[PDB]
């Protein structure tokens, strides 16, 4: 259905301006596909994106939430071991640039308020290279809890949809 919905939009599109919205949605679905598969292999609960406020309340329900300035920020997921909060962001990319951008933003926006509240937090980004299927991890505590990441990844359907868009608008 995913693939067919995209195929129908790709068939229908006429302008590059509208096509870019299809390209962006295909990129997000590829991201979501990695997330679901990564959480399956890691045997953690899949969440699409959770607000920081909701993470704080799930870990520390007694927080005096209104005493703090919680930025509106939606990391893809999180792991609460019992002692450490692992903020988890997924990336699918052949470069690391977007990983670095998200890392910095998650660092300036999340870690300050977690420090005041007293929650030990780490930013973690897991990146799949869609061409090579190699997994890159950033986050030291995450690497010690999962040195084995048994993902079974196939991005070809996403590559096909985007190739179709590249072919239609190769002007
Ligand atoms: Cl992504």
């Amino acid at each position: 259905p995913m693939y067919e919905q995209f195929l129908q939009r790709i068939q229908a599109v006429r302008t590059a301006t509208v096509a870019k919205d299809i390209s962006a949605d295909i990129l997000e679905a590829r991201h979501d596909y990695f997330g679901r598969e990564l959480c399956r292999a890691l045997d953690i609960e899949y969440r699409n994106n959770v607000l920081l406020d909701e993470i704080i309340l799930d870990v520390y329900p007694g927080v005096n939430l209104m005493e703090y300035n919680v930025p509106h920020v939606t990391p893809d997921n999180y792991i609460w071991t019992g002692d450490m909060l692992l903020i988890l962001d997924y990336k699918v990319s052949v470069g690391h640039d977007s990983t670095e951008v998200t890392y910095k933003k998650a660092t300036t926006l999340i870690l300050p308020v977690m420090q005041e509240i007293g929650i030990n937090t780490e930013i973690c980004i897991i990146r799949a290279n869609p061409v090579t299927n190699q997994i890159s991890i950033v986050g030291e505590q995450f690497k010690r809890l999962f040195p084995t990441i048994p993902v079974e990844l196939n991005f070809a359907r996403f590559f096909e949809l985007r190739k179709m868009l590249l072919d239609k608008f190769a002007d």
